């Protein structure tokens, strides 16, 4: 995986301070020295390659690793 | 993706699924046409993709959905 979709990756599998979806912003966040058009495609291109679930959020977006929405439904 | 990483990637992605943990010989179980390297191989491209992690586990090995692992423990 190429670094920044890496860092993304790193970022969502904690297990402290974490849970099962950022939004959109939550990554431009992170990532400010990247263009915020940049972050959306790396983070589409982990939704393609379902290394990342999508969700619409309000007038936002959020994702999170594959499987974590099923996980927190579970419990 | 290829049909049989679709198929592991959705026997996961569930509730039922997320409470569970599945060892090697599960997935190979739902894959009875093939030989266990084949299985090892699908389930060894999606951990490199990251869709999957893997770890030793007893006497064998044992595959989740990524970030599985943190987030039960948290």
């Amino acid at each position: 995986m190429e670094e920044a979709k890496q860092k993304v990756v790193d970022f969502l599998n904690s297990k402290s301070g974490s849970k099962s979806k950022f939004y959109f912003n939550d990554f431009t966040d992170l990532f400010p020295d990247m263009k915020q058009r940049e972050v959306k495609k790396i983070l589409t291109a982990l939704v393609n390659d379902e290394v990342l679930e999508y969700w619409s959020s309000g007038s936002t977006t959020m994702y999170g690793l594959k499987g974590a929405g099923k996980q927190a439904a579970a419990e």
